[PDB]
Parts: structure tokens; C-alpha cells; sequence
């Protein structure tokens, strides 16, 4: 099995891009993740900043996760990231994904030795 680490970097990490520019960006970055192989997954978050400066957040503030868990950090500054939800018309086998660009604050869950980002739990 992958581990919890390498499941977040190759769900949430997008270092490559400095944003979104086309609205069919979740379309094929769903695809190329792996994120649309036994269903459509949902929802995904992609952030578009190094993954040093991101593993950094696991050491900023201390908040509570949205199911009470204690262990969530959220970022001092603004990052760049990419929202991806399904729309209407989306089926398995089919999927079809509505892309929304912003800048955000983000708030992750951490784990481990060394103590790095497990979960994506919410932007602001
Ligand atoms: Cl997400
Ligand atoms: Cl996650």
C-alpha cells in the first residue's frame, strides 16, 4: 500500500503550474492522479506552491480540525491553489469537473516522523 505521505502528495501537490489557466485544468489532472480510476472522486483540492513551503505548515498554527481532531495546522499567508468538484452532468466512466482558481489560507492535518502532511482538511 501507498503510504498516508505519498497519498497526499499525489492527491493535493501541483508545484509544476503557478495556477489554474484553462477551465478544463481539473478535468485532466484528475485523470493523470489517478483520482478517476474506480469512481469519480468527488472533490480535490490541488495547491500550487513548493512542497517545502507546504511540509513548512505542519510547524505554523495549531487549530482544531473539522472533526475535532487537534492535530491541524492552517497557513500564516495566502497560497495559490485549485478547487475541483464534480458538476451535474458527471457519471463514472464519464467524469466531468467544475475548476475554481483562488487564493487561500490552508488548513492540513499532520503526522509522523518526520511530522509532515497527512490530510487536506479546508481552504479560507
Ligand atoms: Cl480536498
Ligand atoms: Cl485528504
Amino acid at each position: 500500500k501507498e503510504t498516508a505521505a505519498a497519498k497526499f502528495e499525489r492527491q493535493h501537490m501541483d508545484s509544476s503550474t503557478s495556477a489554474a489557466s484553462s477551465s478544463n485544468y481539473c478535468n485532466q489532472m484528475m485523470k493523470s492522479r489517478n483520482l478517476t480510476k474506480d469512481r469519480c472522486k468527488p472533490v480535490n483540492t490541488f495547491v500550487h506552491e513548493s512542497l517545502a513551503d507546504v511540509q513548512a505548515v505542519c510547524s505554523q498554527k495549531n487549530v482544531a480540525c473539522k472533526n475535532g481532531q487537534t492535530n491541524c495546522y492552517q497557513s500564516y499567508s495566502t497560497m495559490s491553489i485549485t478547487d475541483c468538484r464534480e458538476t451535474g452532468s458527471s457519471k463514472y466512466g464519464n467524469c466531468a469537473y467544475k475548476t475554481t482558481q483562488a487564493n487561500k489560507h490552508i488548513i492540513v492535518a499532520c503526522e509522523g516522523n518526520p511530522y509532515v502532511p497527512v490530510h487536506f482538511d479546508a481552504s479560507v
